[PDB]
């Protein structure tokens, strides 16, 4: 009942196994020019296929939505809502995701977590009124999680 | 905004302490867990000695950030305000849900890898308050809290150790 | 050589197993800990299913890397070939050194945060081989091995659970 | 117990230098990561943070271990196949990633972003350390210095509010 809920929750906000893959493609496009955008997608599918990751996305977005619609007691409400730089509970879940496939993909998550290419740029809410404080972290975390797998099979 | 940011992030300790008290946890009963872990290695160890450390860990934003988020979900899941399937999963406190363990680690790391073993150790032996927080009969949902209470105890011991 | 790299990173498993044997640890013995960790909940648990789970853990590149590294270090500290002060810190299983626990956590994480609490727990009670590995008088350094065997049993444990 | 070992900050420092890395070189990386976010951020400020980090036992522990392996590897004293795996800096071997993340966590999760970032930019000594044709093994020190910078950088943030 999880593998599923995950993707519709992911989609429900505006993220697809597609743009996610567009990211994994960026992290290893230069190193694997010989590869299909489909390849990326399946690693992404396998990342999202593991419980620990799904176990998070729910928790992650649950807070994002819960903060956006703000039923959060203060100052937690404000903290999350303002994607506070000294607040790191989000990056923690992000880490568990990236950690699923091992140490190998850490420097990765940290690069797209700063830079923020593709949809990560969007999810940093360009004032979309929405709160993507956690997903912006779990998303990129899933990407680099896939980058670490993509290499574990090639 | 920029200054409202600083004000908010520098004023979490008091609130984090209150919530703990509001869920049944006392800095002292946590310190009680610290004596349980560090006693053996420290006969001379004082209860006040521990309290100090417990207070030390709690004075950390990373830990507040943890303590707040933890007791936040613990409540919504207790007031059934959470969406499904998160609501039930968290309310049930099932062994396949790990996030309640991912948060506790971030507290434990605050003082290093050394505290890892003690953490899992009291998370199993559930001595002191942990007993009450893991009790599913009380009607209260302590999915996250009994993990962070144990983590805080661990981290305090990790810090106590770094001091000796 | 890149093809040589593939050949190497793809063939670490049995080496990892041998090194464990050379250091006195058998898959069985590790399996026995998984037993201890899960027999109270699955009385009908067969030692076979335990082994199958421990083998699956060790089949992980991650674990293999941790095993080779930690044993390599115990071996070096044992033949006093490390440089001071690392040499004493590892040979004497120094109290504030957590590099061994850091390596273990990478094994535990292989199967999630669930196996964390079990790892710290067993990494305290020190049953089965752990008792030997911790001994401290056999003239053998097992500072890293101790933790990694504990970590594997705990990851195996977590896997067994995820399945049951 | 043999918990005994007091601060190894001074020894950690020497091992770093002896491997061609100064607190100053690491500080420069801290500037490179915070200079842009802080007006008149001074080098003194960078070195402080770098020193605060390097003074933590958690970090020291990582530094001694990481460097130690790098040394044994370039001297060809490890056991095969670990010897080649470490010497060749095998990308699928992540124990060095492990030790580095170790250093990062000493100062929160804010460092994860800079660790990755300076990891790819590879400025300053990171160019020397990452070379691969100096006949020197820096499989571990590489990540370690990148991590030390990240942590100090993270520390510098917390100590700004």
């Amino acid at each position: 009942n999880l593998e599923q809920t995950a993707r519709r929750w992911l989609e429900e906000r505006g993220v697809t196994v597609e743009k996610i893959a567009e990211l994994v493609y960026y992290l290893q496009s230069k190193y694997h020019p010989d590869l299909t955008m489909e390849e990326c997608i399946e690693n992404v599918n396998r990342v999202i296929s593991k419980r620990e990751v799904q176990n998070a996305i729910l928790t992650g977005i649950q807070l994002d939505k819960l903060a956006e619609d703000g039923r959060l007691d203060e100052p937690l409400q404000s903290i999350i809502r303002r994607d506070e730089g000294l607040y790191g509970v989000d990056e923690i879940l992000a880490l568990s995701i990236v950690n699923v496939y091992g140490s190998i993909g850490f420097t990765n998550y940290g690069y797209i977590d700063k830079q923020k290419p593709g949809i990560l740029q969007y999810l940093n809410d360009k004032s979309t009124g929405k709160c993507n404080t956690f997903l912006d972290d779990i998303v990129g975390a899933i990407a680099a999680a896939a980058s670490s797998r993509l290499a574990h099979r090639a």
